[PDB]
C-alpha cells in the first residue's frame, strides 16, 4: 500500500481572512556543511554553551535558517488563508533549492549533517500538507512538485547514510530527529526503504528508554538532561503516529517505552528532583518553560489515550507551532 500521513494532513486549504508579499528566496545553500558547534570547547557532556561559537554557527547557517523558517511560514499562511500567491511563493522557494541541489554536500561534520536533516524535516513536513490536502493545491504545479519531491528523496537517502552504522552510545536525539525527517520524506515520496529506516530507528530509541523512562545519552548532558529528554519526544512521537496509520504499531515497543519516556519527562517538569537526583546536577529549566517545545503532545495524544494531566498540559499550550515539524502541529492532528 502507498504510504500515507495521518488523516489531518488531508484537510482542505483554509479561507481565514488575513496578505504578505513573496520575499526573495534565500540563496540556495550549496556550500560545505562544515559548521562551528555552539558547544565548542565543552567537556564530554557537550552542555557548555559557547556564546561566540553559537553566534558564528547562527551566521554560517543563516540562509538555511531563513529557508526553513520562511518556507514553512509560507505554507502555514497558505493552509490558513488560501491565497494562491503564498502557495506560488512557497513552491518557488522550495523548487529553487531543489533545482540547485542545496544541502547535498558530501563534505560535512556533525553540525553540518544535522543542518541537512533539520531542514529536510522542516520543509518536507510542511510540504506534506500541500501534498495531501483534499484541495489538491499541487495539481497545477506538477513540474515544481516533481523537482521538490526528487530533492527530498535525494536528501532523505543521504540522511540515512549520515546516521547509519552507529553504536548506541552515538545514537541520541540527533538520530531521532533525523529519523523524523526521513519518515516525513518517506511519505512525501512514497519510499518504503526510507519508511523502514525511520521505523528501525524508533525501535532503537524505544529500547534505549530505561526502566524508569530515562535515556542514558540524554542524561549525559548534565544540567540539560531534562531539556534533552523533552527534545527527544517530538520526533519519536511523530514517527510513531506516522507509522501507525501505515500499519506499523510502535506504541508498545519495549514495554510502552514512548509512554514511559513521556511520563518521566512530565514528572521532571512538575518537579526537577528526579532528574537532579539521577544526574547529580540542578536542571536548566529554561527550555521547559517554552510552550511550543511540548508540540509532541499532539501526535502523542493521537497515539495514546491521554489522562487528564496530559490532556490539560496539551490544552494549556495549544495551538502548537514548530517549524522543524512542518509548522502547524495542532492543526494537522485535529
Amino acid at each position: 500500500a502507498d504510504l500515507v500521513p495521518p488523516p489531518g494532513y488531508y484537510a482542505a486549504v483554509g479561507e481565514r481572512k488575513g496578505a504578505g508579499s513573496c520575499p526573495a528566496v534565500p540563496p540556495p545553500y550549496t556550500g560545505s556543511l562544515v559548521f562551528t558547534s555552539k558547544y565548542e570547547g565543552s567537556d564530554s557532556a557537550r552542555a557548555t554553551l559557547n556564546v561566540k561559537a553559537e553566534k558564528t554557527f547562527r551566521s554560517q547557517i543563516k540562509d538555511i535558517t531563513d529557508m526553513e523558517r520562511g518556507a514553512t511560514k509560507l505554507v502555514t499562511q497558505y493552509m490558513r488563508s488560501g491565497r494562491d500567491g503564498d502557495l506560488a511563493c512557497a513552491l518557488n522557494w522550495m523548487s529553487a533549492w531543489a533545482r540547485a541541489g542545496a544541502l547535498q554536500s558530501d563534505d560535512f561534520n556533525h553540525t553540518g549533517k544535522s543542518m541537512r536533516k533539520w531542514a529536510l524535516g522542516s520543509l518536507s513536513g510542511a510540504y506534506m500538507r500541500l501534498k495531501f490536502s483534499s484541495s489538491r493545491p499541487l495539481a497545477a504545479h506538477a513540474e515544481q512538485s516533481r523537482e521538490i519531491e526528487d530533492w527530498f528523496a535525494r536528501l532523505g537517502t543521504q540522511v540515512v547514510r549520515d546516521w547509519s552504522g552507529l553504536p548506541l552510545k552515538k545514537i541520541n536525539n540527533a538520530s531521532y530527529w533525523a529519523a523524523w525527517s526521513v519518515m516525513s520524506t518517506a511519505v512525501v515520496t512514497n519510499r518504503r526503504d526510507l519508511f523502514d529506516w525511520a521505523v528501525s530507528e524508533f525501535k532503537v530509541a524505544a529500547n534505549q528508554v530505561d526502566e524508569q523512562g530515562f535515556l542514558p545519552n540524554e542524561l549525559k548532558r548534565r544540567q540539560r538532561a531534562l531539556a534533552y529528554h523533552n527534545y527527544a519526544l517530538p520526533p519519536l512521537a511523530m514517527i510513531a503516529a506516522f507509522a501507525q496509520v501505515n500499519g506499523v504499531d510502535l506504541r508498545q515497543e519495549n514495554h510502552g517505552a514512548l509512554q514511559r519516556l513521556a511520563e518521566r519527562v512530565m514528572k521532571g517538569v512538575d518537579d526537577e528532583e528526579t532528574f537532579e537526583e539521577k544526574t547529580g546536577e540542578d536542571q536548566d529549566m529554561t527550555d521547559l518553560k517554552v510552550d511550543n517545545k511540548y508540540a509532541w503532545l499532539e501526535p502523542y495524544c493521537a497515539l495514546y489515550r491521554c489522562e487528564p494531566k496530559m490532556l490539560e498540559a496539551k490544552k494549556d499550550r495549544e495551538p502548537f507551532n514548530s517549524f522543524r515539524l512542518g509548522g502547524e502541529v495542532t492543526r494537522v492532528f485535529s
